């Protein structure tokens, strides 16, 4: 069998790399891979806090990773706590800035 003695890993081993650990826009579906292969075992906790509810889907990708989605609704700044058996990533909290409405740009030149 798989499971059995305690794989406990370290968060500083742990990756995170994706759309929704730097920019976002609300109304938009931003996720993110959380490498923990590399790191071991443990609990992965998961909290964002920002200026609405915001709800959080996970799943255990086959290459042993997470993937992490959420759906703003409000603008504003996002603080997603990821930590990894009892251990904050080297880089957290992550703080997301999410842009609202007002595209980057929208054509200063005709055509």
């Amino acid at each position: 069998g798989s499971s059995g003695s305690s794989g406990i890993g370290d968060a500083r081993r742990a990756k995170v790399y994706g759309r929704g650990l730097s920019e976002g826009r609300t109304f938009e579906m931003s996720d993110f891979i959380v490498d923990t292969r590399d790191a071991g075992y443990g609990g992965i906790s998961l909290a964002v806090e920002g200026p609405s509810k915001v709800d959080i889907q996970t799943e255990d990708l086959e290459d042993g990773t997470c993937k992490v989605s959420y759906f703003p609704t409000v603008p504003g700044v996002y603080i997603v706590s990821t930590k990894f058996a009892d251990e904050h990533v080297p880089g957290s909290p992550f703080t997301v800035k999410i842009s609202g409405e007002g595209r980057v740009k929208s054509g200063p030149s005709s055509g």
